[PDB]
């Protein structure tokens, strides 16, 4: 793929392109959900630009990065018998490693008896924020596949799913002295 | 409630739970507004974590991240005649207290004849983002209730209404020199 | 337009004004609309209070957050033939500024071979944020005219649209070294 002019007037009419170039509304359920990847993509970037994170959590917040672009050309790419050529797809593999970085980094951390207030670090604060961000493309994620129950994966989904999961267990290890806890009606 | 695996698997098929552990979509209009307070929250944190919020400043919006997990509560249950146990619920109390807020710090701000362009101190801008994500909050709030106008109360919506109201005062303060007004058609 | 008491308790059962002063839902198409533009300026203040950008950039992008209120008094006042008075309405005049910048910004840049990771500078990763949150904005104007194609104009959405792709050439400069490519699969 390639980006040159940038701006190409072709979406002028509010219709533009998935991968395979069938046009669609610019409000098509498949868009908004690889759109919001686009913007959990971005709040992962503000994380990596403003919160100074350690040099092990930018290797595992750079792959995700890459990540939701393989679930971007997935969500953006319709499912079809046989296609001429094999499309990129998001596989169970992604997952897993997602469910071990979780397990790692949750390793050392404590329980919790209720919610924590997000904030403390720029890099705590900004993760929560990354966090919210991805579980609203998870959403978008759902309703696409319930537009398309045919044309869109689940794997998309499930790994947003998990990735939030894993985003807010960031969040605690980058408040290394711990968050503020929700204290119901106080 | 307790916080400790994280990850149970039991949304990868686009369903959870509400907080009486009923079944709905993840795209649930009640689910999307306490979302949505989840993520005005979290840009509440991204403004005490990089704005440098005075004591007093700090010490409101703690407070208004507890009163967003009240408030979230109160959407996450349904409600129901004589409950078995009774439900964390917003109150006019937590409105009034908005309000007092409200008054005490534009006391001391001056009439304006248009409005502001965000942005100024890193406080000023990002209470400015908060304000507009409590705001979205109060939309997906206001449509809960459209969608279950028994089992969904108005007073996170009213209490999200208010809010937006304040955050805005609080903008101004943080910029105490002042902010750069729109001029229409400039 | 005056700003005084701010809270007027006018919205407290979920309905609000156009600028006309009648009466919608607060989940009315065009308001979303011209909220996302709200929440889009929100962004760019963001970008200028945390990026500290250069003279020309926070020049740029102030026009943008003041031509972001002119396409919200676009939005927020319906079409009616022959109005009393003379709205103040987005004008190719407007996209045809933006067609310039993103000309003159990317003739100093070379082609791209696949998607940038959002990221570097704290200018260049919120200008990516706020690039995301105006695409968001765009998606909500075309619903606007899709609910009122005789009523609202398309020009702040074509406006939009051209401005998402201007934000994305003002982030790769933001990173003069360069910013990492997406690998797909890597
Ligand atoms: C932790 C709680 O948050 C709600 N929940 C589950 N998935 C999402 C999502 N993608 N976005 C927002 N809220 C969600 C459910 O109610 C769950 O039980
Ligand atoms: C200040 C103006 O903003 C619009 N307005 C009112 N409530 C909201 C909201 N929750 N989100 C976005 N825009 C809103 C109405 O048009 C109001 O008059
Ligand atoms: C660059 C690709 O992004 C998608 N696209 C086009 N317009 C928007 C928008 N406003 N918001 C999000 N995604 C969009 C289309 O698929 C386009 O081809
Ligand atoms: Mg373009
Ligand atoms: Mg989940
Ligand atoms: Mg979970
Ligand atoms: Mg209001
Ligand atoms: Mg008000
Ligand atoms: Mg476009």
């Amino acid at each position: 793929v390639h980006l040159t002019r940038i701006y190409t007037r072709t979406g002028d009419d509010g219709t533009t392109g998935l991968s395979d170039m069938s046009r669609v509304a610019k409000t098509d359920a498949r868009l908004v959900a690889y759109a919001d990847c686009d913007e959990a993509n971005a709040a992962i970037g503000a994380a990596l630009a403003l919160g100074h994170p350690d040099t092990q959590i930018t290797d595992v917040l750079r792959q995700i990065q890459n990540d939701l672009f393989d679930a971007g050309a997935d969500l953006s790419t319709p499912i079809v018998e046989n296609p001429k050529h094999p499309p990129l797809r998001i596989a169970q593999s992604y997952i897993d490693r997602l469910e071990g970085w979780c397990d790692a980094y949750n390793a050392g951390l404590p329980a919790l008896k209720s919610f924590v207030l997000p904030g403390g670090s720029p890099l705590s604060a900004l993760l929560h924020v990354a966090r919210t961000v991805v579980r609203r493309a998870e959403r978008s994620a759902w309703a696409a596949v319930d537009a398309h129950p045919e044309g869109v994966s689940v794997l998309p989904a499930k790994y947003l799913n998990r990735l939030s999961d894993l985003l807010f267990i960031l969040s605690r290890v980058a408040n290394p002295d711990g968050d503020v806890l929700w204290r119901p009606g106080g």
